């Protein structure tokens, strides 16, 4: 697909057994997901943004849909006003900007 | 060009006739650039990332060149981590996203 950018680029994404919207967002480097009972081990984070930084749960090799394509890699759940789908994942579903 | 995401797509860009290198930033609704001297009027604003908001000078209807591509819009200034191309200026530029 091509996806313009008049509007916030909102795909609907599958994880953890839910349905979200999120964001495709190639100025990040990592993908963060609203707070959500993901099960299982994870990492203490700390990630930046424009206004400083957020404490986040790092959990690794998540399975994840994005607009149809199969992804699985790094998630970072935490306080997050948007879920955000970045470039860990954005070059697996195979994603170019292009002008 | 397409672009793929392996690596921040990082690109050289003229403002107030100064290069500088930016994110093309589909995430991002704005474009926001550290803080420089610009020509032309200002209006204080502010605007929110991950982590919070911040406090940033608004220029509109400023000439910026993104990677060779002529865009004239709105240029916010401050004290961002980073230097980021927002969709205001994607569109300009005709950037989309293709997966
Ligand atoms: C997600 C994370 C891994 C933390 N990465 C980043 O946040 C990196 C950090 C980089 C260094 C600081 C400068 C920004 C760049 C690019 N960003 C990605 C970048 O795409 C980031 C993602 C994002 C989207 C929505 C909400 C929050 C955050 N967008 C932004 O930072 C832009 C800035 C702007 N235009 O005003 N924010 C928004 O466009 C935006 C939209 C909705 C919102 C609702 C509530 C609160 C804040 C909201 N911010």
């Amino acid at each position: 697909p091509q996806i313009t950018l008049w509007k916030r680029p909102l795909v609907t994404i599958k994880i953890g057994g839910q349905l979200k919207e999120a964001l495709l967002d190639t100025g990040a480097d990592d993908t963060v997901i609203e707070e959500m009972s993901l099960p299982g081990r994870w990492k203490p984070k700390m990630i930046g943004g424009i206004g400083g930084f957020i404490k986040v749960r790092q959990y690794d090799q998540i399975i994840i849909e994005i607009a149809g394509h199969k992804a699985i890699g790094t998630v970072l759940v935490g306080p997050t006003p948007a879920n955000i789908i970045g470039r860990n994942l954005l070059t697996q579903i195979g994603a170019t900007l292009n002008f």
